[PDB]
This record gives C-alpha cells, structure tokens and sequence, in this order.
C-alpha cells in the first residue's frame, strides 16, 4: 500500500538513483537490466528511459499489476517486463535471458540491514550477474557517533520508573533493549563519526553476513553527558557511473525516510574533551526469530572497563 | 513491544479509564473484574487499587510475562491473575470463576472498527458477564463532517499524475480508495457535524457487526471546495460510573493515538452555505482479506444526484 509512496516521495533516495541512471545513458544503452523489488517500478522507467534493451523487474507483492499498467502508460510495454514472484522462485529470466548486464536493486533497511533484501541481491548477483557487471548501488557505508539526548532519554526510558504512580521499570530493559528510528539534530552529536561498517556488494559473500563484527572509535569534543549512539549509512553507485553518485542517511544532511537509529546507553558516559571510545559491534540474526536483528555493543573510555550492552531490532 | 508505549502516553485515553475506574471505588470494591487485552496490566492496575477482589486479564501477547512482574513489584500478585492466550481458547476462568461483575476492554480501533477486538469483547460478554454486569466502556458514537484539505490532497493524490515526468495516474485511484489516519485541523472544517454511528456493546450482537449500514447528514457553512470527509469516535463509560466519563479522539480535543479518519473525495464538491449532504455509509469485512475494512459511501447534496465511492482500509 502507501509503502511505495514514501520511497517515491523520499527524494534523496530517489534522485541518486535517478542520476546514477539518467546521467549514464552510455553505460545502460542496449543493456539488459535487473530490478530486484521493482515495486512501482520507477527505476524500471529510469533504465528504460535510459536506452537499455530489457528490464526485467522482480516483485513478490501484488503491486505488480498495477506496476505494469503504469509500465504501459509510458509507452515501455516492449521493454519492461514485470514478474511477480519471489526472485528465489524463479526458473528462467523471461526471453531466454541468462545473464544481465546492471542490477539495480533498493535493498537497504533501517539500520542498513534491518529486514533487508542483502541475501536477495547476493543471490539475484551470483545466478545472472555476467562477470564484471554492475550493482547499482554498490558499496555502502556506516557511521556511528555519541549524541547528547538528555530529554528523549527521559521520556522514552525514565517513564517507565513512575506509571500512574505504579512502579513499571520491570520494562525498561526491554525499553532499552529496542533501537530507535527517528531523526537526531546534528547538534546533539558531542563525538567525531566513526565509519564502522563498508558493504561492497561487488565482493561480498552471503556467510560473511551469518554474523558481522566490526570495530568503532571515536572521540568526544565536549564536557558533557552522552545518552546514545547514533548510526546511519551512506550508499555510492561507485563502479559503472562515470562519475560516483552518493547519498546519506546522516543528520547533518536533508532526512530519507531511513532516518538514523539511536542506541540509548543503559549508563550515561561522562565524557570530557578527547575522550576516546572505542570497541566491538557484532550484527546477527535473532535465533528465536529469524527477521530479527541482534546487536552487540562492548566498549570502553580511555581504557577503562569494559561496558557492554546488547539490543535486539524488532 | 513500543505498542504499548504508545498507549499509556496517551493521556486523554488512560486518563478516562483511570477516572472510570478509581472514582468509582464503591463499584470496583470485592468484585470479579475481567480485562480483556491487558497488556503492560495498567487497567487491571487501576482495578486492583479501586478494591476489585479479583481481576483477570488476558492477552495473546508475549507481554504477558512482564505483565505479571508489574503486577507482583506493585504488590498485587494474590489479587491479579494474567492469562497468555486468546479469549477463544480459555476453557475455565481461573479459581473457578464462571460469571465476573465487569469487563474493560480497549476494543476501538482506526475509525472505531477498524481491526478491533469488538467481536472478542462481545464474546467474553456472552460466555462471563453476569446479568446485568458493566462493560467499561460501554457506548461509542462515531461522528463525520466535511474539511478542506486542498493542500494535503494535491500532495497525497495529484501527485501521481506525474511522477519524475512519468504518469502514474494508473495508480491514482488506489490512493483515493485508502482513507488517511491521520490528525486534521479544526478550522479546516466547513460543515457541521453528522452523528452517524453508535455502538451500545450492553445490546449489540456480533451478526448486527456483518454488515453496517448508516446513514449521515450535515450542512455546509461555508462557500468553500470540500475535498474530503473526516470521522472520529467517541467513547463513554456509562452504565456503572456514578458520574459518565467520556472522551473524544475529534479535532476539536487534544488528540489521542486514534487520530482522526480522513476520507479522500474523487471530485471536490462546490458547497454554498446551507447546503445538505446526506447518504449512507456500507462498513464490513473484505470478503478477500478479513483484516481489511471495507467502507462504502452513497450520499446527495441538496438532493442532487447520487455520488458514490468505496474505501478499503487496510
Ligand atoms: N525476496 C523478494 N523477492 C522479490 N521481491 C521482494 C523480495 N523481498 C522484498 N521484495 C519487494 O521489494 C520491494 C522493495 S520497495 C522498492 C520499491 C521501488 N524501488 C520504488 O521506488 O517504488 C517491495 O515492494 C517488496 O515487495
Ligand atoms: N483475541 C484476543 N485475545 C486476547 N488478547 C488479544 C486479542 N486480540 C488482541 N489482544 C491483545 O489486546 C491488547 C490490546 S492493547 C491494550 C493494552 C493495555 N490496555 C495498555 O494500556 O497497555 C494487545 O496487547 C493484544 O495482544
């Protein structure tokens, strides 16, 4: 339903992938291109409208039969052939296509990889993918840095202290515990930003992501009491543009519907200028539940103790 | 999990209950109290503390575990008993109870009835409720008027007539056929108001809920464009309460998580001052999906003639 409005309505999102095709006609000319969750199917229309020979889209919702009036209605009918399906069920690319030249594919969720198409992709990449082909996009990138939140900390984990004048911190773990999308003001953030996490999809493989772990260091600017860690991602068309196109999901540039994703800290760090924190983040799948995101923080200030704190995405 | 946050915040939703149940001490002492969907328990919470001998909660949820820490760090582990399950799947109420005194539930929904937990209210009413017990709350009347909104509907509708130069109006009325939970401005209305709906769950009967059909009526004030109409519910706890406690989830109160249901119009309607609309409104459940709600419009103005649409909520 309105799920595809608000990609389309995200404009950031839309327009990098808009100029990572428009802007590169040479390259998508008589091609055979790929779109993994085509949806509506405005990238199809960008490939299409771009010079390729084929585009082949590929979605598991219902959506698709309105995806290919809306394909007609432009005149791409020849061009653009749509198939409903799980692109894990699918025999034989229409036309007796084997390989395709571009996939392009919006696989990205919250957090990077909450409930994301990345095994989808992965797959699509290995089966049809001709060697030296192109993803579009191709690499992504995660930050992470400390905010100061002394007000949203108090409403969204304190509350649970004094409830009508009923005792409920029995559920401020499991407060704690869950991740929060929403938008930071990049004059909360108090540390440096630490790439912590690179996704290149040209090289990686599916069981590297059976579980990820990864380091983090940054340092902290100011006297000051720090709440969260905040964390987005930066996505780049890097191979096949002639030039890079880049988008982010970052506070200190215009929201995408991803946001950024806050990770409350159970203690408030006390933080004085050139404080360095660093230590490990392990990303895995929830056992119990399988869409489910797990993840594991473990770190220190200045090399003191070690603080660790565990989340699950849910 | 956040679910539950988002009701407890809601003031003027757990501020009825609350005052339903704690100002009427003299109802709630030494009686059986069943709360239906309990949740976090802050309902059996406020029941436990107006002197209830015993009271029973049940929910589905997963929550139930925490629920019952809540109950034991407030000290009321002897008198409130949750129970993990659907109320369908409940042989025997617990200590033998067979009849209980009174029902909370909160059953209301997106435009009241939209994936309500009415029917299962209405079922614990037939198999537990003694003759001539209360139902907290027990009376909800819906209510329509006619809005301006040219902004919001040339952002949420026209916008599929040209999407990045391409025409997506294949989709345009699959916007329209989605009403909009969502919060509207008081001074957007340009019609009086249409009592439509009301629901007295002491009498209803779950096949009357097969299919609804009302009928509405209201007036414009204004020389306007009426692009949409808008629908809220109250809700009054009146059998029991000494006094009746009542609140509103309409544009003219401090909202509540119910918002308000907005009702897109394929063709605005010109309305001069004294104007009559009039018709019905068709609610019942999709024959291919039973989760969604299909709501169907017939209506005149100054009996002109007759302009219908239908809207699924889903
Ligand atoms: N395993 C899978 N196989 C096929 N489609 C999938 C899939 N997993 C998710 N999807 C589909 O991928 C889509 C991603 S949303 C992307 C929408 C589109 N690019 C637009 O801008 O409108 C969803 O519509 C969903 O139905
Ligand atoms: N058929 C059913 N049987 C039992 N519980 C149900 C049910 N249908 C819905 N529920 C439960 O009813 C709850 C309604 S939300 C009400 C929450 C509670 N009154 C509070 O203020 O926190 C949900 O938690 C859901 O799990």
């Amino acid at each position: 339903f309105g799920i595809h409005e608000e990609m389309l309505k995200d404009g950031i999102r839309t327009n990098a992938y808009k100029n990572a095709i428009l802007q590169n006609k040479h390259l998508f000319k008589d091609k055979v291109v790929l779109d993994i969750g085509c949806g509506t199917g405005i990238l199809c229309l960008f490939a299409a409208k771009a010079g390729a020979k084929r585009v082949i889209g590929i979605d598991m919702s219902d959506i698709i039969d309105k995806a290919r009036q809306i394909v007609s209605d432009n005149g791409y009918s020849h061009v653009i052939e749509l198939i409903k399906g799980k692109v894990e069920d699918i025999a034989q690319l229409p036309f007796g296509i084997e390989k395709v030249d571009i996939i392009i594919s919006e696989w990205m969720g919250y957090f990077l990889l909450y409930e994301s198409m990345l095994q989808t992709v992965l797959s699509a990449r290995d089966r049809w993918l001709r060697p030296g082909g192109y993803l579009f996009p191709d690499k992504c990138t995660m930050y992470i840095c400390g905010i100061e939140d002394s007000e949203y900390k108090r409403d969204k984990i304190d509350f649970w202290d004094n409830v009508y004048g009923f005792n409920f911190s029995a559920i401020k773990a499991d407060a704690l515990r869950e991740p929060l999308v929403d938008f930071v003001e990049s004059q909360q953030i108090i540390t440096t930003q630490s790439k912590f996490l690179e996704i290149d999809l040209n090289t990686i493989q599916p069981e590297d992501l059976k579980q990820i772990t990864t380091s983090f260091e940054f340092t902290s600017q100011y006297q000051e009491y720090c709440q969260a860690f905040v964390a987005w991602f930066d996505c780049v068309f890097s191979r096949g543009p002639h030039k890079p196109v880049e988008f982010s999901t970052g506070p200190f540039t215009e929201g995408t519907h991803w946001k950024q994703t806050v990770f409350y800290l159970e203690n408030d760090l006390p933080l004085k200028p050139n404080d360095v924190i660093k230590g490990t983040i392990t990303i895995s799948q929830n056992k119990s539940n399988h869409r489910d995101l797990d993840i594991s923080m473990k770190y220190t200030v200045n090399g003191g103790a070690v603080i660790s704190q565990d989340y699950i995405m849910r």
